[PDB]
C-alpha cells in the first residue's frame, strides 16, 4: 500500500525541555525525593526512564522515596541532567557523582565520570 | 571558577524510547483515555508535554478521560508519534489527524499535515 510519514527530529528534545519547565513549576509532579532535609518534586516517568535504580524503585509504591547514598547537591547534579541531558558540576564532585551514578545505574553518568576521573589520572 | 560538564545529546531519544517501552508494557502507566470503546494506557506527563490540550485536560484531576472528536484509530496514531517522534498514516487520514492535531493542540503535527494536504492540493 502507499503510507505518510511524518517524523519530528525535535520532539524528543521538545518533550524534555516541556517536562523540565513542569517540574520547575511543579506541574504534574507525582513524586518527592527526599535527601537529607531537602525535598526534590519531580515526575516518576522521567526519573524512571533515566535511572533503572528508580524504575525498580517505584515498583512499591510511595508518594516519597528517601535517598540517603548521596548529598542534596549531588541528586540536585543529576536531578537537572535527568531533566535536560546536561550535568554541570565542580571537579571536586566527580567522585560523588560516579558514585550515585553507579548505584542509580544511569549508564551515560557512570560512563563519563569514570572516563574524566582515568583521564585526569 | 572551573566547571565540568557533561552533555549526552542522545538522552532526550534514550528516555522517550523507555517511555514508549514502557507504555507497552504497562509500567507506570497513570492515565487511561478512552475513545469510542477502547482504552489506551499512557503516562500523564508524556501526553501533557505533547498536547496543550492535555495539560490543560488533566488540571482536572480523574484517572479516566473520554475523548470523542476522534476515532481509536486516529488517536492510536497520535499516540504512537507522541512516544516515538514519528507517525505513519494512510493518505485518506489526513483530515482525520489535521482536526485531532488542531484541537490537541499539537503544532508539529497541524503544521505538517496542513502543509502535506496544501501541496497535494
Amino acid at each position: 500500500m502507499g503510507m505518510i510519514q511524518l517524523q519530528n527530529p525535535s520532539h524528543p528534545t521538545g518533550l524534555l525541555c516541556k517536562a523540565n519547565q513542569m517540574r520547575l513549576a511543579g506541574t504534574l509532579c507525582d513524586v518527592v525525593i527526599m535527601v537529607d532535609s531537602q525535598e526534590f518534586h519531580a515526575h516518576r516517568t522521567v526519573l524512571a526512564c533515566t535511572s533503572k535504580m528508580f524504575e525498580i524503585l517505584f515498583h512499591r509504591n510511595s508518594q516519597h522515596y528517601t535517598l540517603d547514598f548521596l548529598s542534596p547537591k549531588t541528586f540536585q547534579q543529576i536531578l537537572e541532567y535527568a531533566y535536560t541531558a546536561t550535568l554541570q558540576a565542580k571537579a571536586e564532585d566527580l567522585d560523588d557523582l560516579l558514585y550515585a551514578a553507579e548505584i542509580l545505574e544511569i549508564e551515560y553518568l557512570e560512563e563519563q565520570c569514570l572516563k574524566m576521573l582515568e583521564t585526569i589520572q
